[PDB]
DNA sequence: AACAGTAGCACGCTGTGTATATAATAGTGTGTTGTACAGCACAACTGCGC
């Protein structure tokens, strides 16, 4: 082994705890786009930690991009003041991480097929829909994308933990199925 | 007759469908409910006439 997953992407929300006016947040923000036709909220930007945030009526927002946890709590901070900055009696709170996406490589080939048949209840494998495989782990419960080449993909996980978990999980039915 | 330029065709490369999680919230679609409108031979009935 020696590999430890790669973490790619975290999502989290905030509650603003104040109505916003959407036209004058997209009109004030530096990096701002809203179109109410296509979807409810303003999509705002900033350039570090590099993130996108979608920011609702409600004072709910998404904040999704960062690459680790501490750059999500830190952008949303930063998103929170900019619309404080523009005249709303917002707050920071309940920041909450929804979703953490990680990603590593074995480096050798696997065998889907016996791996699907193996792991049948947990697995969902049809090549001619989707390339990987979807394997549904239950303690921690999360979902991995397995691909040909030995490239892994976890998600669904609350906390870095249970990405490292999985993977410690996975590894030795990975390596069950090899080619080379 | 030869050279240069322009147009057309073919090939290669980049971008967007499929799948995973996860939050946000008002809309859109579907289903259900309510209201309104549109071959014998003999056996029995029944029908007609006295």
């Amino acid at each position: 082994s020696g590999i430890v997953p790669t973490l790619q992407n975290i999502v989290a929300t905030v509650t603003l705890g104040c109505r916003l006016d959407l036209k004058t947040v997209a009109l004030h923000a530096r990096n701002a786009e809203y179109n109410p036709k296509r979807f409810a909220a303003v999509i705002m930007r900033i350039r570090e930690p590099k993130t996108t945030a979608l920011i609702f009526a409600s004072g709910k927002m998404v904040v999704t991009g960062a690459k680790s946890e501490d750059d999500s709590k830190l952008a949303s901070r930063k998103y929170a003041r900019i619309i404080q900055k523009i005249g709303f009696a917002a707050k920071f709170t309940d920041f909450k991480i929804q979703n953490i996406v990680g990603s590593c490589d074995v480096k050798f080939p696997i065998r889907l097929e016996g791996l699907a048949f193996s792991h049948g209840t947990f697995s969902s494998y049809e090549p001619e829909l989707f390339p990987g495989l979807i394997y549904r782990m239950v303690k921690p419960k999360i979902v991995l994308l397995i691909f040909v080449s030995g490239k892994i993909v976890l998600t669904g996980a609350k906390q870095r933990e249970e990405i490292y978990q999985a993977f410690e999980a996975i590894y030795p039915v990975l390596s069950e199925f090899r080619k080379m």
